[PDB]
């Protein structure tokens, strides 16, 4: 049928108590919100009801004894937030981040839901906390729960799929989804990202290319590092004609979820890339070919609040079924070299990248 966006105002209800200037806020959601509207794409969607993640369905990801300390977190004073925040990288804590972050999780649940019994035909969800980083037992930069990685694995369980892919574009690793389907060969995790040989957060080797699953995992995580700062249109869109989409519809996935993220657009203050808005038009639609085009995006990192707005809804364009843009852009040294090097770690693994 149409596009479905699923927004909650319990989406800007927590923020970072102790810095006024935390880049993770709620103006990130509001501004694209307020720019979604403005270009007429908000009207456009299908609005879908948010709704919040059952501990069975968390349970499909992190520990028992996880879910319950941030149950928890809805009823400590402050410092014992802040003492909690402290023991995890990069993660401030609110007394309604627990709400928040479970209408986070449920808001992809939903769209799952509606893409895969052909109630829509793809969707978004311009939530936060963010995901990608939330491990089975912690918190991590500015996650607390694995919004995709849940989502993935709550498909496979509700709607009898048996094989997702996990693309994440956003400028940072998702080492939490890596290392939630690590072994498991059932959930293929892409991921393009800075890197720079482990000086950019979150300074982990497992983020290289080398790190292509374990066991029966082997050949489904493929980790694309940037090397070099200043990355463009042209390398992004070369990856994915080159290596992800050839692997993608080798893999035949029978839905299609997004770690959306746009701090590689140009003016993030933290991704140091310069990647036009206009760049996901022509990702998204290329992910739109496989899978029936069962393709849900969420929102995870993003902090230049106009310009993660323009990412988001150069995206929904898409989605929509708009032409594609023309980019005034058109990869580089460092970016093949890259490129390569990824291909060859996954060579052996998949056909369709065997010249
Ligand atoms: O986007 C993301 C999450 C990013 C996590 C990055 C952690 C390091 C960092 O930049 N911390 C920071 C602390 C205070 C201020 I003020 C500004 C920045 N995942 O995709
Ligand atoms: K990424
Ligand atoms: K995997
Ligand atoms: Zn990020």
């Amino acid at each position: 049928t149409g596009t479905g966006l699923v927004y909650v105002d319990a989406f800007t209800r927590f923020h970072c108590l102790w810095d006024a200037s935390h880049p993770e806020c709620p103006a990130r959601v509001s501004t694209v919100m307020e720019m979604l509207e403005t270009e007429g794409l908000l009207g456009r969607c299908v609005q879908v009801e948010a709704r919040a993640v059952t501990e069975d369905e968390l349970l499909l990801v992190h520990t028992k004894e996880y879910v319950e300390l941030m149950k928890s977190t809805q009823n400590m004073t402050e410092e014992e937030l802040k003492t909690l925040a402290e023991k995890y990288d990069s993660v401030y804590l609110h007394p309604g981040f627990f709400s928040s972050a479970c209408l986070s999780v449920g808001s992809v649940l939903q769209l799952v839901d509606k893409v895969m019994t052909s109630q829509l035909r793809n969707g978004f969800s311009i939530n936060r906390p963010p995901g990608h980083h939330a491990q089975a037992d912690k918190m991590n930069g500015f996650c607390m729960f694995n919004n995709l990685a849940i989502a993935a694995r709550y498909a496979q369980k509700r709607h009898r799929v048996q094989r997702v892919l996990i693309v994440d574009w956003d400028v940072h690793h998702g080492q939490g989804i890596q290392y939630i389907f690590e072994e498991d060969p059932s959930v293929l995790y892409f991921s393009v990202h800075r890197y720079e040989d482990g000086s950019f957060w979150p300074h982990l080797k497992e983020s290289d290319s080398s790190s292509v699953g374990s066991g029966a995992g082997q050949g489904y995580n493929i980790n694309l590092p940037w090397n070099k700062v200043g990355m463009e249109s042209g390398d992004y869109i070369t990856a994915f004609q080159q290596l992800l989409l050839p692997v993608a519809y080798e893999f035949q996935p029978q839905l299609v979820l997004v770690a959306a993220g746009f701090d590689a657009v140009i003016g993030d203050p933290l991704g140091g890339m310069q990647v036009s808005p206009e760049c996901f038009s022509i990702l998204t639609h290329m992910l739109k070919g496989v899978a029936q085009g069962r393709l849900v995006l969420a929102l995870e990192g993003g902090y230049n609040l106009q310009s993660t707005a323009e990412g988001v809804c150069a995206s929904m364009r898409s989605l929509l079924g708009d032409p594609c843009p023309h980019l005034p852009s058109s990869p580089c040294e460092s970016a093949l070299k890259s490129i390569s090097k990824t291909i060859s770690d996954l060579y052996p693994f998949w056909k369709s990248l065997q010249t």
